[PDB]
Order: C-alpha cells, then structure tokens, then sequence
C-alpha cells in the first residue's frame, strides 16, 4: 500500500480489499469484483449450506470477476449472440461463491440505497459477471450502490434429499441469503445503506426474490423487492420434497451412485458428470421446466409458495413486478418441434397440440384439450401464424404472466404496495427473429443501462428509454415508489390493486396505464386449471 | 258468394274470407281440418287423415287452440299475453290456415309453412304475430300454418308402446305437410316449392323434419329461427320420456296399455296441472314433453344425425336474436324481473347457472361461471346480469345454431345465417332484456306494415326488407334480391369463413364467427368435461 489509488482501498469483515476504477460513459465508478462471501462449497461441502467466508490476510484483489458456478452451457446455437450472451464468461468452478459491488467514484459521502441483483437461468445457470448485469451505469448515473452475487445452481445448488443432513436442499438460496447477510454487515464500508436494500432479479432470479419474501429469516435482510418475469409460485420454481427426492436419487443412479451413502458417493463424482446428467431427470418432455430447483422443504419454504402467498401478511412490503411482451417465445426454439430462430416457425395444428403437451407437461389429456380449446382461434383454427403465436402465449401465460398476475393479486389483497408493468420494447440490436417479439430476459439490458454505452449501437431513443427505466427502478429502491417525486408533468404509475388491476406499459412512448393483466386468460390458468387437475 | 273464396280440396268444399291487408285484399281460409280430432282413444296416438265432408265447410275463422298450459306470470301484461291462446282450448285442434293473394295466384306460388314455437307445451297458429296476410298481400306468398298437439297431448311417450309412441305433435305437423302437397295447388300454391319456417320449438320442429326421411319429400327449403333439433332442450331420450310419462301417470293416479288407458280417462287440465312437475331438476329453457329419440321419427339423436347426414340438396336459413336468454330468466332465476333492472350478485349468478345449465356437474357449472365472469369486473351486477342472459341464450340457442349451421354447411347444405338486433319500439319488456327470444317474428310476418300498430316508419321499411329476404329465400333458396345490385350481399355461411349478417335498421353487415370462442366452449369442451368428470 502507498502508491495505489487510496479511493479504492476498503476493509470488510473478512479483511482488506482493493477495487478497480471503471470507466462508465458519464464518468468513473468503483468496482469491487470477486469478493468471497462463503467458504468454497467444495469436496465435503458440496450440497451443503454455505459457511461464512473465513477472514483472509493481506489485501484481497477485487479487480476481476471470480469463477462462475459449475453449470450446463447451452450449445443449441453455437456462436449466436442471442444464446452466448447468457453463457459463462469466467472459468466454471464449484469454488464460485463471490459477490460484486459497484458504487459511485469516489464512494458516496452519505448512506446510499442498495440494489441487490439475483440472476436467472432456470436455477441451472447464470453468473453475476455477465455483461447484461454490469452495475456501472446504475452506479454512475443513479449513484446506486449495486451488489450482485453468484449462487450455486443445478445439482450443486438444488439437489435435495429432503430431511437429510448432507443434502437438505435449497442451498443455492442459502448462498443468496448469506450474500444478503454480507451486505447487511459490510455494505456501509462502501457507502451503502444496509437500512435500504432492494432485491431485484429476473426469471429464476425473480423467483428467488419472491422466495426471500416468503422466508422469514430473509425478511430482515431487505426492504423492497422487484420481480422481473418470475415468481416463487407457478409450475417451474419449486418441486415437492417427494419429487426432489425422486430426481436426486435418479441423478444418483445415472452417475453410478440411506441418504448418507448416496450423498457421500455423489460428492466423489466429477462436477461435470453431474452437469452431464442433470437434464435427464425431468419426468416428462418439457420446456420451461428445470431439474434442480428450490424444494418445499418445510424449512426455507415452510409450505408451498401458493399457500404462503395466499395466507401471508405483506403489510410492510413494496414490490415491483412485471413481464415482457413475449415471455414464451424464447422457450419454443429449445424443445417444441416446428420452432426455430432461423425461420418464421409457422406450425401446423398437429404441432400446436404436441407443443401444448410439452409446454404444459403436467396436464392430463382433458387439461391439455382445455388449453388447446382456449388458445385456438375458432375462426382460423388451422392458421399457422395464429398457432405459432398461441403456442408462445401458452408457454408465456402458464409460466410467467399468470403466475405474475396471481402474485400481484395475492400481495395487493394482503397489504403490500404493488407496482406492475409490461415491458414491450424490442431492442433494435436484438438477434432473435421478429416473430419472437420481446423475449424473456430482453428487458434486463435496459434496466441495467447498457444503451448508455455508445459502443453498443442502441438508438438515441433507447438511451433515453434506458434512463427512464433506471429512474423508475432506483426511485423504487429509494422510496418504494417508482414515480418521480419532483416530476408531476410525466404520466404517473399507479399501484396495482385487486379492484382496478392497473399496470403500465414500458416502451418508447410515455407511460400508458392499462387494466387487468390477461385477466380473462389468467382466470383459466389460476382458477380453473387447478380444479380440472384434481378431477 | 265470392268465387275467389270457394275452394275444393280432396276432403270437399271450403269457404274462406276476404281479409283486408293495408295493400289490399287477401283470401284467408282458416280452420281447415287436416286430421280426425285426436280425442278419446285417439289421445296420444298418431293423427289420422280427416274424413271427407259434405256441403261447404266454413273456413272463415281460426279454430280452437290445442290444449295447453296458459301462462300466469304477469297476468294481463301484453309481453306474456301475446303468446297465450287467443281461441278456446280444445284437444280437437288439428286445423290449419291458408292465406293467399286476392285474387288467388295466376300461376303456382311458393309456399311458406309456419310452425309455431312455445317449448312444445304451448302455441297456436292463430296468434296475431303469425298473421299471414301481410306476406300474402305484399310478397304474393301462399302462407300456411297448422296447429299441432303440444304438452302431454303432443309428446307424452311410452317408447315402444302402440298407443303412446311419442312424437305425435310432429306427426301432426307432417300430416299438415302432406295436406299441403295434396291440396295446396287448389289455392294457387306450388307443392314443388314449399319452405318451412318456424321459431324456437317451431324451428326445432323444422330441424326434425330435416332429420326425418318421411318428411323430406314434403318440403324443399327450411328456416330455423332461434331453435334447433340438436341442443339441450329440443329432445329427450326414450328412457327419460318413459320416466316422465310414468311420473305424470303416477301424479294423476294412474304394463303400458293399462297406464295409457288410464291417462286417456283424465280430463285435459288434470294432465296440464302436473306437466311441469316431471322435470328432473329446477331449470329454465327446459320442457317436460318434447320430441323423443324413438328410433323411428328420429332414427338417432339430432347430434348423430346432423354429424352424419347428407344435406346436398337442401337450403337453410338459420339465425338468432341479440338476447336469446333474457326472456327465460324471469321464469325461474332469482333476482330477475321485468319490473326492475335485475342487477344481481355473484352468488345469484352461480345459483342462476345451476338453473340455466341444470345438467351441469359442479365442475362444469364452475367452468361456465369462470368463462362468463368478466374478470376485470367480477362482481359488477350489470355484467353478471348480462352474463346470465348470455349463458342461457348461448347454451340453448346460439351455440346449437352455430353447431347446426356448421354441420349443415360441411355436409353439402346451402346455409345462410343471421343475428337479429332490432328491438321493437313497441316492446313492453324492460331494456335490460334487449332483443328477447321471439321478438323478430312480428317483423318477419310484416306486422309493422299495419298503421294501427304504431311501429315507426323505419320499422315498416325494415319489416319490408325482412319479408323480402324470407320470401326470396322461399322462392330460390337464396335470400338475396335477384335484381338488387347494391346491398351488400348476404353470403352463404360456411365452415371456413363462418359469415353471417346482422338484421337491424342499418344495411346488412357481414360478420364472421357466430360466438366462435364461446361456442367452442359449449360445443367442444363441455361435452368432454361432463362425460369425463
Ligand atoms: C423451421 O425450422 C425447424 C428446424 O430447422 C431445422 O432447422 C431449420 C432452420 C430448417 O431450415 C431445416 O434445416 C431443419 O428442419 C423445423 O422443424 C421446421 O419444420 C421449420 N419450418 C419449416 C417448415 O421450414
Ligand atoms: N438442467 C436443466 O434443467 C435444463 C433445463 C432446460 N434446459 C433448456 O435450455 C433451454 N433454455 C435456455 C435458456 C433458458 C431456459 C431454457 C429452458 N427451456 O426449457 C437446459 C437445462
Ligand atoms: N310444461 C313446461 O315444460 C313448462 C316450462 C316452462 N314454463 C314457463 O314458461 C316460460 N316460457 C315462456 C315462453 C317460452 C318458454 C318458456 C320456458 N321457460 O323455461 C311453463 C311450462
Ligand atoms: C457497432 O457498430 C460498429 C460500426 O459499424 C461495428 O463495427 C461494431 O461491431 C458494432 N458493435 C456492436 C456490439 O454491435
Ligand atoms: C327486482 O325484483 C325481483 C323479483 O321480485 C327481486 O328479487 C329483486 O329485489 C329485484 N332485482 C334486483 C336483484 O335488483
């Protein structure tokens, strides 16, 4: 120490850190990347809850992202930007429990509201180090303190033998919770306010946020939450104990392995062997379904997300929730025959009915026919364009839009302040075909402020749009209200209520208020389909 | 003695009456016996042809109304009373009426045969709304209407028995159709151009004649207004008919011969008094004694026969009014009245659904409620009221119509479809009821052309348009004016395009898909849900 930048040296509970001055378009930011928040969950620690990081000696270099948690790498369209943007950008390792902090430079003078990002990727993938999660624009433009953590995914994070000591399940969620605890203890060192912490995440990340809302030990660790295209309730975000046990014990067989013996044997297996087999344990040909996800354990989750949202008191909570225009389309090209990024994906009626079975894999025959009946345009029942778009809607509505509608409704009925959005702008830079619309995940780059980087080739309107979104999000973090307190001229974003069911459109035009989030179709999924299942 | 009013038919001579239509005179021959009075041992039996008569039979007056239940819900209210018998009740009621131009047509004229509705338990060809003079004067039509037995008298069945075979009210209709074939040329009618039209239960009757081979040689084209042979109310199975007749016989104090013989001893009103007590559930748009799938008149269910029939040489005009269900709500569903806005609660909506869809399981009724609830306005009483009407209308009329139209079109029939959306300015029902079941008839028959009735001038012009569609249809099987070169045209209904027209005060508008999404629920999904359960 002595010749370095004095404004980049910070101490946390575990010791000294040296960060890096990053260039954001408007000026410098401080980044502290690859901060360990847990003991490496390796060897005998695999499948186990994380233990806090033991203090280090000396100055830990925090200038580069750390390892990505061991994971499956999607190889469907090799070298295609649309798929590669989500793939690991650092070495895959089980030694991966590290977090990242961005702050203004120099660090804020007074306690600053903190945003904690939890990435998505089906609970089998993702990294806090991806370019779309770059906290420098929020830090620089909004003065935000931004934190993102890595958490264990796939088997390493979610393989459970429920009731066991050695693989109790949900440890990827405990990884996240430990980062939240780390922020509570340490964020003040960076100028962050531990008394104002907002969780935000997308897809599996948003399910994860919602699970922290529903899990008491987490509720002391944050104040507001944003759920983007994901929910703890719904068909994909959790599995019963029995189903987790079944999947884990099948995975075990598939790799050559009393839970103690089974688990001991799984711990002797190469990380890649587990990854190579994880996808093989799904009970049906599916899309938008993932092998190793949070388990209703009677611990982290004391009951099903459905039951917990229905009976919970959510008085002291503000939540921002929303969806993109086309939640389902991304998933079609990965498992539904007739669908491709490289053509118009105009499908036949036969391909529609096969796709409903894949998209709603838990459905009986009658339930599947109810879905088909509902989603068919009976004026044009064989029209390939309508069938393609209805297949998309089926998947989007079932997995995202209607779970989101359900969550916003239950939360608002029970005292939470809720704000709802539909994100409808398709990035001019998008590499997916037009038919896919505004796919799952393609709002993130705007919320994080990437269009502000002149080297990325977004339009001027997209720059301004991104700035708007950054304001909503940081205004919400700051106050639990995304509206500008100053700006009475701009259109206002009303809270979502059960009575009026209001939400706003997020696109290049000013905020437009709409009513009912697929109210008619979501009654099908949320009220009728359950009753039809049990019959 | 006016020679225009003297006609010889196979049974003998008839004397009709010169009636006045606003345009000029018409010849009416009313109260012509087409059958032996179905009295005594003939009760419940098929009709027999009327024996020849001596001298000149007086046909200047409507005959008696077939014995039936008279409605008492709103006594002396024109909206209910206009359907009530307007001549004396009698089992001796098998008579028919013929209007013709005056002087009678110079050349063979297309015949329209009206079959009234009234749920198979009521109705008469003598009601003012079925008055054939306007069509005869203005359109030059030969119009025929018959009485046919209704209620237990027309439809009580002990299927398999010789003496209560079921379907005799339909056999009455058929006999009148045979009468027209044998006799109509004497009035100037063309027996080679006969068009059946009817409404509600009369439209279902028309559809049954389409589905029964012996009837098919007796007509060439058909119009079904607000009713179909298929659907939840128009027919019962043989088992359910047997059970209903056995219950009724039990109720009045009565081996089939023995049971039927005892029923024939009972005064007519004793049967009517217990008619309504044999329904399996509390319901609306459900009727006690209706056509029975006997394996004879109906060789299979209307559903089976429409699915598998060959309808190549047939033209059909089918349609519905804007608010098929509203009428039925005041007759069984709590919270509904003509005397207020009938704004209902959610609880009253679920209860109404069990009554409106009486055959529904808990789960099926829940599907109905969930489909018809506006989830933006779940508890809005105006929405719940209109949805209740729609449930009844769709279930009983709109969706059966769409189903029939589609099967007929797919199987070779030339089909035209309409929705009728003009509410008479003279209607005595409240506004919330909209355009109720039955309230297009007065327009088709041309009553607005009568200045004394106080319809608006626009309604007279509209009634004239409709009379033209119906008679053009009768003449040609195409309702379009053959020398009207701007319109636009009324296209045939097909399964691909599903085109139908709106009939209102504005020019024809073509629409596609007659409640397509909702009727898929009723026509495709419900059958699978009830059966599976
Ligand atoms: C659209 O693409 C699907 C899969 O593509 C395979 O990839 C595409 C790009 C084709 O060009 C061909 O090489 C392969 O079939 C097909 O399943 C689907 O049928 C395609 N749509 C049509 C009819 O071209
Ligand atoms: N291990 C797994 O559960 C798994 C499940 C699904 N996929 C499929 O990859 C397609 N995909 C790619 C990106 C995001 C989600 C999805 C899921 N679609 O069902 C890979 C691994
Ligand atoms: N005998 C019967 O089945 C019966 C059924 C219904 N009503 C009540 O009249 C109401 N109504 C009046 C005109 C046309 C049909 C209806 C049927 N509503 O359920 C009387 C007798
Ligand atoms: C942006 O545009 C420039 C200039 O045409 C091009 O060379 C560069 O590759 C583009 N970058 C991206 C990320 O699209
Ligand atoms: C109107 O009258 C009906 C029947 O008498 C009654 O149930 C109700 O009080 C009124 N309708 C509603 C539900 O407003």
């Amino acid at each position: 120490e002595g010749r370095e930048d004095p404004q980049l040296l910070v101490r946390v509970r575990g010791g000294q850190l040296r960060g890096i001055r990053l260039k954001a378009p408007g000026g410098p930011v401080s980044a502290f990347l690859g901060i360990p928040f847990a003991e490496p969950p390796v060897g005998s620690r695999r499948f186990m809850p994380p233990e806090p990081k033991r203090p280090w000696s000396g100055v830990l270099d925090a200038t580069t992202f750390q390892n990505v948690c061991y994971q499956y790498v999607d190889t469907l369209y090799p070298g295609f930007e649309g798929t590669e943007m989500w793939n690991p950008n650092r070495e895959l390792s089980e030694d991966c429990l590290y977090l990242n902090v961005w702050t203004p430079y120099p660090r804020p003078a007074s306690p600053t509201p903190v945003l904690i990002w939890i990435y998505g990727g089906g609970f089998y993938s993702g990294a806090a180090s991806l370019d779309v999660y770059d906290g420098r624009f929020l830090a620089q433009v909004e003065g935000a303190v931004l934190v993102s953590m890595n958490y264990r995914v796939g088997t390493f994070g979610f393989l459970a033998l429920p009731g066991s000591r050695e693989a109790p399940g949900n440890v990827g969620l405990l990884d996240q919770r430990l980062a939240l605890q780390w922020v509570q203890e340490n964020i003040a060192a960076f100028g962050g306010d531990p008394m104002s912490v907002t969780l935000f995440g997308e897809s599996a990340g948003a399910a994860s946020v919602g699970m922290h809302i529903l899990s008491l030990p987490s509720r002391s660790l944050f104040h507001r939450a944003v759920l983007q295209s994901g929910t703890p309730n719904g068909p994909w975000a959790t599995v019963s104990a029995g189903e987790a046990r079944r999947r884990a014990t099948l995975l075990a067989r598939l790799v050559g392995c009393n839970d103690t013996e089974l688990i001991a044997c799984l711990r002797t297996r190469p990380a890649q062997d587990l990854v190579d087999h994880e996808w093989h344990v799904l009970p049906q040909e599916s899309i938008f379904r993932f092998s190793f996800v949070p388990v209703v354990d009677g611990d982290f989750l004391s009951d099903t997300p459905e039951a917990l949202i229905n009976t919970g008191d959510f008085q002291d909570l503000q939540v921002l929730v929303g969806v993109v225009k086309d939640e389902g389309s991304y998933f079609l090209v990965y498992g539904v025959p007739g669908f491709s990024k490289d053509n118009e994906s105009l499908i036949s009626r036969a391909q529609f009915l096969a796709g409903v079975r894949i998209g709603v894999p838990q459905a009986s025959d009658l339930a599947a026919e109810a879905v088909v009946l509902h989603y068919t345009d009976w004026l044009h029942p064989e029209d390939p364009t309508h069938l393609r778009d209805a297949m998309s809607a089926v998947v989007g509505d079932h997995n995202v839009v209607c779970p989101v509608a359900q969550l916003a409704g239950r939360l608002a009925a029970q005292g939470a302040r809720v704000y709802a959005y539909i994100f409808e702008h398709r990035a001019s830079t998008l590499t997916w075909p037009l038919w896919m619309g505004v796919p799952h995940g393609y709002e993130i780059e705007f919320i994080f402020g990437l269009p502000l980087d002149p080297s990325l080739n977004y339009t001027t309107e997209e720059r301004i749009f991104a700035q708007r979104l950054m304001k909503y999000w940081t205004n919400f973090a700051r106050t639990g209200d995304p509206n500008d307190p100053r700006d009475s001229k701009s259109p206002q974003w009303p809270p979502y209520t059960t009575a009026a069911q209001q939400y706003v459109s997020l696109n290049l035009k000013p905020l437009e208020v709409r009513r009912g989030l697929r109210a008619q179709t979501c009654a099908f999924w949320n009220r009728f389909l359950p009753k039809l299942l049990s019959a």
